[PDB]
């Protein structure tokens, strides 16, 4: 009985890999987007732009 | 006379080892069931499942 009662313990074990596979998956896209955010905040912070490039 | 008389004791005898073979085999479909639910019950208890599998 205990060993047949491990089987749901594997499979909410593989679930929780995928659930974090997921998360990794968004944390690129989390990522990229922060770096080129900081990448316009480093160019705006220059005072020899214009508006429209502020803008 | 006390010779014959042990016939009616080993029928009985044998009507107790049918009756209890009865209840061997509904045994086991009650263990297999009850090992089924604990499986169930160990798969509910996981907090990363949705509501229709819980249901």
């Amino acid at each position: 009985a205990t060993a047949s009662s491990l089987n749901s313990v594997k499979d909410s074990l593989q679930r929780g890999q995928s659930t974090i596979d997921v998360a990794l998956a968004a944390g690129d896209t989390i990522t990229d987007l922060l770096t080129k955010m900081k990448e316009k905040a480093l160019a705006a912070s220059d005072t020899s732009l214009n508006t429209a490039s502020f803008n």
